[PDB]
């Protein structure tokens, strides 16, 4: 379905790219956006999918754009146009100056602060996860690591039970990858039918969880309100439940197919921080966008009040012009140049939770589980969207090859 084409898009710039469903996603998500990329797509283009945007396909302008926050106003920043406006997260959905006040308490309830203190209840949780996997010999990684790993941590964190989970994952899924039965406003409101009644009850009996935290703070020096806490809480919950959970899919996918890069990090076990940082460029797996606040030239292309542009966050460290060999996987890559946590002032303010989250699993399933690989027959598939993901992932290996810690 392609909208019809607005009066000032020049048909040379149409290039009808759908970000829910690519046309050569069966070659890997990240290649399927990389199609951008080749050498006959101008830098920015319109796509009539998906209502109509633009996208920029360069690290150059996708930097530039979320940088210009006059210009790329993150009020609507989503796609399709109906999601975008329904959207209203704190702080995604504002602008700086409005912005800025939101972030550090956001910053109390999942910054560094917290990860250091939840150290030890991570690496207890990778341990367990995997000690009870590595003897049978095979695992579907996406429901049995990737989700409960990052998911549980989350929960406990939030002070939330996890029998929620099931009904949590599908609300925030749906605002990521819809699978048709929910518009983003009626996921959205689902979400927050499920929050209000619990800041209400940490506003009137405060606990030590994130959401008593967010709901009773106080931001650049007054209360923080009902509603704004609401709009906070939603955000975390949809960070905790669909960011690492597919990043580590995509990880532990490309390690099962690459014996070599397994045996790197196993014989130099200090190089998982770098690898860490070249797989979340390799892998990397966000783009959502801005809406323009008036008319504007960008790169020799008008755009009009009110359009909306994707700035594929995924795209600037596949960028060749960034990273040469963009597709390789080089742990020793000198400068890993990426914006997988974004760029601008809404950088990721969950990206040392990720990275702790992201290295423990690294090294705690290496250690355990040397040796592994996708089972028998298997033709692993990807899903696109705002957040990209691993649809399953079958492993198996010889528990005779393992080591119980
Ligand atoms: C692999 C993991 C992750 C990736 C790739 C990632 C990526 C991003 C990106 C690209 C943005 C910018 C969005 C924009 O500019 O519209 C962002 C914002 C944010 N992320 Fe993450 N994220 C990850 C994990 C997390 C986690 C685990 C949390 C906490 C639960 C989190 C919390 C946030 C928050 C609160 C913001 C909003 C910042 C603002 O708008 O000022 N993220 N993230
Ligand atoms: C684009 C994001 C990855 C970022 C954190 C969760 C997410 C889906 C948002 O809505 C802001
Ligand atoms: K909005």
């Amino acid at each position: 379905n392609l909208a019809p084409l607005p009066p000032h898009v020049p048909e040379h710039l149409v290039f009808d790219f759908d970000m829910y469903n690519p046309s050569n996603l069966s070659a890997g998500v990240q290649e399927a956006w990389a199609v951008l990329q080749e050498s006959n797509v101008p830098d920015l283009v319109w796509t009539r999918c998906n209502g109509g945007h633009w996208i920029a396909t360069r690290g150059q302008l996708i930097r530039e754009a979320y940088e210009d926050y006059r210009h790329f106003s993150s009020e609507c920043p989503f796609i399709p146009r109906e999601a975008g406006e329904a959207y209203d997260f704190i702080p995604t959905s504002m602008d700086p100056p409005e912005q800025r006040q939101f972030r550090a308490l956001a910053n109390q309830v999942v910054g560094m602060p917290v990860v250091d203190k939840l150290e030890n209840r991570i690496q207890e949780l990778a341990c367990s996860l995997i000690e009870s996997l590595r003897p049978q010999g095979q695992c579907n990684f996406t429901e049995d690591y990737a989700e409960p790993f990052p998911i549980r941590i989350f929960m406990l964190l939030a002070g939330l039970p996890e029998e929620d989970i099931p009904h949590l994952k599908y609300l925030t899924d749906q605002m990521t990858r819809p699978d048709g039965s929910m518009t983003f406003a009626e996921a959205k409101e689902a979400l927050y039918d499920y929050l209000i009644p619990i800041i209400e009850q940490r506003r009137q009996k405060p606990g030590t969880d994130a959401i008593s935290i967010v709901a009773n703070g106080q931001v650049n020096g007054r209360p923080i309100t009902s509603d704004e806490a609401k709009r906070m809480c939603g955000l975390l919950l949809v960070g905790g439940l669909d960011t690492v959970v597919n990043f580590l899919s995509f990880s532990m996918e490309f390690l099962a197919k690459s014996p070599e890069h397994r045996q790197e990090l196993i014989e130099r076990p200090e190089r998982i921080p770098a690898a860490c940082e070249e797989l979340l460029r390799r892998f990397s797996l966000v783009a959502d966008g801005r809406i323009l606040t008036s008319d504007y030239e960008f790169h020799g292309v008008q755009l009009k009040k009110g359009d909306q542009i994707l700035l594929p966050q995924m795209l600037s460290g596949l960028d060749e012009r960034e990273n040469a060999c963009p597709m390789h996987v080089d742990f020793s890559r000198q400068k890993v140049s990426h914006t997988t946590f974004g760029h601008g002032s809404h950088l990721c303010l969950g990206q040392h939770l990720a990275r702790r989250e992201i290295i423990v699993t690294l090294k705690e399933w290496l250690t355990r589980i040397p040796d592994f690989s996708i089972a028998p027959g298997a033709q692993i598939q990807h899903k696109s969207g705002i957040v990209s993901g691993v649809q399953a992932l079958p492993l198996v290996w010889d528990p005779a090859t393992t080591k119980a810690v």
